[PDB]
């Protein structure tokens, strides 16, 4: 399973505001750094390979669908659980030969 912190209360909810880019834990969304670019914190979503060991990617690197080859899973904002990504695989041409 997974760790589900209790709550039953919605307060101090964030708001649409411009935030600066600084190298320091600003939000509780540190989770795990990227294994490719090594972006930390990972402002973008949090992805991980369910086939490899200690492997995690970021929304950015994910946009490239490089590691997508394996079964990855993305999480959601607090009070949520991982999710099974769709088989979104466009790259089918494969210029390998032509
Ligand atoms: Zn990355
Ligand atoms: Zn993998």
């Amino acid at each position: 399973g997974s760790s589900g912190s209790s709550g039953l209360e919605e307060f101090k909810n964030s708001s649409k505001l411009v935030a600066a880019a600084e190298k320091e834990r600003l939000d509780k969304h540190l989770g795990i750094p990227c294994n490719n670019c090594k972006q930390f914190p990972i402002e973008g979503k949090c992805y991980k390979c369910t086939e490899c060991i200690e492997y995690h990617l970021c929304q950015e690197c994910f946009d490239s669908y490089c590691h997508l080859s394996h079964t990855f899973t993305f999480r959601e904002k607090r009070n949520q659980k991982w999710r099974s990504l769709e088989k979104r695989a466009d790259e089918v041409s494969g210029p390998s030969s032509g």
